[PDB]
Protein backbone atom coordinates (compact mmCIF):
# COMPACT_ATOMS: atom_id res chain seq x y z
CA UNK A 1 0.00 0.00 0.00
CA UNK A 2 2.01 2.84 -1.46
CA UNK A 3 0.54 5.95 0.64
CA UNK A 4 1.75 9.05 -1.29
CA UNK A 5 1.80 11.91 1.68
CA UNK A 6 2.26 14.59 -0.70
CA UNK A 7 -0.90 14.24 -1.80
CA UNK A 8 -3.87 12.97 0.17
CA UNK A 9 -7.65 13.57 -0.18
CA UNK A 10 -9.34 16.24 1.91
CA UNK A 11 -12.55 16.54 3.38
CA UNK A 12 -16.16 17.17 1.19
CA UNK A 13 -18.43 19.95 0.98
CA UNK A 14 -20.73 17.67 3.68
CA UNK A 15 -17.78 16.87 5.90
CA UNK A 16 -17.03 19.98 6.76
CA UNK A 17 -20.44 21.05 6.80
CA UNK A 18 -21.04 17.96 9.66
CA UNK A 19 -18.35 19.37 12.09
CA UNK A 20 -19.10 22.81 11.86
CA UNK A 21 -22.69 22.45 13.24
CA UNK A 22 -20.80 20.40 15.92
CA UNK A 23 -18.22 23.00 17.11
CA UNK A 24 -21.12 25.93 16.82
CA UNK A 25 -22.83 23.51 19.00
CA UNK A 26 -25.84 23.22 17.08
CA UNK A 27 -25.42 19.81 16.35
CA UNK A 28 -24.77 16.41 18.51
CA UNK A 29 -22.02 14.20 18.07
CA UNK A 30 -22.68 11.59 16.50
CA UNK A 31 -22.41 7.54 18.15
CA UNK A 32 -20.51 6.50 14.71
CA UNK A 33 -18.65 6.92 11.57
CA UNK A 34 -20.71 8.74 9.34
CA UNK A 35 -21.52 6.91 6.22
CA UNK A 36 -23.55 9.27 4.94
CA UNK A 37 -22.51 13.27 5.32
CA UNK A 38 -25.27 14.79 3.51
CA UNK A 39 -28.08 12.17 4.66
CA UNK A 40 -26.96 12.69 8.32
CA UNK A 41 -27.56 16.41 7.63
CA UNK A 42 -30.88 16.23 5.67
CA UNK A 43 -32.35 14.00 8.02
CA UNK A 44 -31.54 16.35 11.32
CA UNK A 45 -31.84 19.31 10.05
CA UNK A 46 -35.91 18.53 8.14
CA UNK A 47 -36.91 20.20 11.54
CA UNK A 48 -35.12 23.35 10.75
CA UNK A 49 -34.44 24.04 14.23
CA UNK A 50 -30.86 23.42 13.87
CA UNK A 51 -30.42 25.36 11.31
CA UNK A 52 -32.21 27.98 14.00
CA UNK A 53 -29.09 27.67 16.27
CA UNK A 54 -27.26 27.88 13.58
CA UNK A 55 -28.11 31.16 12.23
CA UNK A 56 -28.11 32.09 16.23
CA UNK A 57 -24.77 31.02 16.67
CA UNK A 58 -23.33 33.45 13.81
CA UNK A 59 -25.57 36.15 13.84
CA UNK A 60 -27.34 35.99 17.37
CA UNK A 61 -30.95 37.47 17.14
CA UNK A 62 -32.19 37.18 13.87
CA UNK A 63 -34.46 34.19 14.09
CA UNK A 64 -37.72 36.26 15.28
CA UNK A 65 -39.61 32.72 16.48
CA UNK A 66 -38.31 29.07 16.34
CA UNK A 67 -41.00 25.84 17.10
CA UNK A 68 -38.18 23.32 19.00
CA UNK A 69 -40.74 21.12 18.88
CA UNK A 70 -42.43 21.16 15.49
CA UNK A 71 -45.67 19.07 15.68
CA UNK A 72 -47.50 20.48 12.41
CA UNK A 73 -45.90 20.65 8.57
CA UNK A 74 -46.14 24.59 8.53
CA UNK A 75 -44.08 24.55 11.52
CA UNK A 76 -41.17 22.57 10.08
CA UNK A 77 -41.37 24.55 6.90
CA UNK A 78 -41.43 27.90 9.56
CA UNK A 79 -38.12 27.32 11.32
CA UNK A 80 -36.52 26.68 7.83
CA UNK A 81 -37.87 29.89 6.30
CA UNK A 82 -36.55 31.74 9.57
CA UNK A 83 -32.83 30.30 8.46
CA UNK A 84 -33.83 31.54 5.17
CA UNK A 85 -35.14 34.97 6.60
CA UNK A 86 -31.77 35.97 8.17
CA UNK A 87 -30.08 34.36 5.49
CA UNK A 88 -31.24 35.86 2.64
CA UNK A 89 -32.22 39.46 4.42
CA UNK A 90 -28.87 40.07 6.27
CA UNK A 91 -26.07 37.84 4.45
CA UNK A 92 -28.28 37.53 1.11
CA UNK A 93 -26.71 34.22 0.42
CA UNK A 94 -27.71 31.49 -1.69
CA UNK A 95 -31.17 30.83 -0.36
CA UNK A 96 -33.10 27.57 -0.62
CA UNK A 97 -36.98 26.44 -0.78
CA UNK A 98 -38.40 24.72 2.51
CA UNK A 99 -39.05 21.87 0.12
CA UNK A 100 -35.78 20.87 -0.90
CA UNK A 101 -34.36 20.02 2.99
CA UNK A 102 -37.75 19.00 4.43
CA UNK A 103 -39.06 16.88 1.71
CA UNK A 104 -35.20 15.89 0.92
CA UNK A 105 -35.35 16.96 -2.61
CA UNK A 106 -32.48 19.23 -3.87
CA UNK A 107 -29.95 19.25 -0.93
CA UNK A 108 -27.45 20.23 -3.25
CA UNK A 109 -28.84 23.58 -2.81
CA UNK A 110 -29.08 23.40 0.97
CA UNK A 111 -25.62 21.86 1.26
CA UNK A 112 -24.38 25.10 -0.74
CA UNK A 113 -26.53 27.52 1.39
CA UNK A 114 -24.44 25.89 4.30
CA UNK A 115 -21.08 26.15 2.89
CA UNK A 116 -21.68 29.96 1.95
CA UNK A 117 -22.85 30.01 5.04
CA UNK A 118 -19.24 29.16 6.73
CA UNK A 119 -17.84 31.33 3.76
CA UNK A 120 -19.60 34.73 4.33
CA UNK A 121 -18.52 33.87 8.48
CA UNK A 122 -15.04 33.76 7.34
CA UNK A 123 -15.28 36.61 5.50
CA UNK A 124 -16.00 38.46 8.44
CA UNK A 125 -13.12 37.03 10.16
CA UNK A 126 -14.21 35.16 13.15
Amino acid sequence: MGHHHHHHSHMNSAEQTVTWLITLGVLESPKKTISDPEGFLQASLKDGVVLCRLLERLLPGTIEKVYPEPRSESECLSNIREFLRGCGASLRLETFDANDLYQGQNFNKVLSSLVTLNKVTADIGL
